[PDB]
């Protein structure tokens, strides 16, 4: 039933809280698609795809959307065939699992030493590949934004002191008066669309801007279940639906970052620049 | 006077009039020092003047202070040429003194009639957090019913861009608030940008609120215009050519770095409506020049 397909979820989130969004649901469709009651191929279908939409409506991150529809595409006589529907489904789960892993031996060769990185907000895959720098005994500096409004950037702050790396927190507001400071940044993507461009934390773009008009080279790290299928123009192109997730108050959670913007994008699928994105997203959506 | 003597007179001066310059309320606390300064000598006069100006400036670090107040002393200055009793001088300074402190108090109106020509109507203005000039200009524009929109960032750490929207509302001017972190968002949104300024430096560029260099870079990437409004006594004898080169004196207020102005190229400047006339980035150096020089 939905109300314990969502307690499952929010409960997969809740006790491991740095596992992917993404990932904890296909773990809550795996288990929903094990739990299935059900005596047809048809009723079993459709019920997967109303879980997955029932999961989308709590959680509207675009990943979770992507990564739920990359991980039913790839599940492709109702006693046998559901039987190996979860057997594939457990295999990509096993597959998206490393991708975090790899992304990190590819992206940290790229940090020279005594660089100065730049950074946005909490990023669970720009920590490790620092980690991952760490352990290669390389050393470096990091500025990371305070990123309003849950303040994520104290956050990776003081995860990136437990590593004994020089850390400093400034407000977004500064990014542009710290830029000249930096040799180059990285940050992470909610999703990567079409064009190589990403949707992330609000204050990624104009990062990006300020990057690019100091010729400072500007990384993305991001696994590929978070490739989306859309193509935007300007930041209205972002369904309202991933942007939320007389005196008034905008308030986007994320904003679109162009694929000029953007130097090269480290990805379980490898080093790619964004127009090479389109050709590995087709790759990626029809396996 | 002495340095508590003035630090209370200078912060009780803007402690009770908010829309007064900085600037000028140092000026008057200035001036007050002549008034009531009793020494019989000229350069030690002079020579303590100099020292009320730099135990100023420890108390508001805003550049505005020290550049709005060199030029006066420098203007009042000129008294002691054709005035050898140094009571004769004193009359004059704080004669030709008053007379600086009427000129600038028409510094603000002189911008906001120069640079309502910018502002059509149908107009999106982005700005960034509080400026009683860019106020004064927009209140301007309403007052000669002219119809714009206005999105403002908030201005971390102390919100100074409510205060802002606060103000533009009670004009009905429809207004919106977003964050800092939100400006290449919101960018495509604004017609032009127009933003305040703490100093004008030597080669154009402009010494503001953190967050206005960001802006600045947005704002060219996609072709919109930047205007600043700054009054002429903000030009300050600086030449930052970056980040590093602001002096550490007017940077902060007082591991997170927390500075309170960045630096704005000019190569990031459209306009600068200031009360000596419309100037590109370029001129501003010339025109600094002769300012300092008459
Ligand atoms: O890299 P992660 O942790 O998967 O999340 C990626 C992104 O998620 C959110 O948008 C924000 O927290 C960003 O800071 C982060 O880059
Ligand atoms: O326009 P004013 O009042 O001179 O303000 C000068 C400047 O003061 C501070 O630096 C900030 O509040 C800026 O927003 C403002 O531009």
């Amino acid at each position: 039933d939905d109300k314990e397909l969502i307690e499952y979820f929010k409960s997969q989130m809740k006790e491991d809280p740095d596992m992917a969004s993404a990932v904890a649901a296909i773990r809550t469709l795996l288990e929903f698609l094990k739990r299935d009651k059900g005596e047809t191929i048809q009723g079993l279908r459709a019920n997967l795809t109303s879980a997955i939409e029932t999961l989308c409506g709590v959680d509207s991150s675009v990943a979770v959307s992507s990564g739920g529809e990359l991980f039913l595409r790839f599940i492709s006589d109702y006693s046998k065939c559901k039987k190996i529907m979860i057997e594939r489904g457990e295999l990509f789960l096993r597959r998206i699992s490393l991708s975090r892993n790899k992304i990190a031996d590819l992206c940290h060769t790229f940090i020279k030493d005594g660089a100065t990185i730049l950074t946005h907000a909490y990023s669970r895959v720009v920590l490790r590949v620092l980690e991952a720098a760490v352990a290669a005994k390389k050393r470096f500096s990091v500025y990371v934004t305070e990123s309003q409004p849950d303040l994520s950037g104290k956050k990776m702050a003081k995860a990136l002191c437990h590593l004994n790396v020089p850390v400093t927190v400034v407000l977004d507001a500064a990014v542009g008066y710290i830029m000249e400071k930096a040799d180059l940044v990285i940050v992470g993507a909610e999703g990567v669309v079409e064009n190589g461009g990403i949707i992330n934390k609000i204050g990624t773009n104009q990062m990006a801007v300020c990057a690019k008009a100091q010729n400072k080279p500007f990384y993305v790290v991001a696994e590929s279940f978070k490739f989306v299928r859309l193509f935007p123009l300007n930041q209205q192109d972002v369904p309202d639906k991933f942007k939320y997730k007389d005196l008034k108050e905008e308030h986007p959670w994320v904003d679109y970052t162009a694929p000029s913007l953007i130097t090269l994008l480290f990805t379980d699928l490898g080093v790619l620049t964004p127009s090479a994105v389109s050709d590995e997203l087709i790759k990626l959506y029809l396996g």
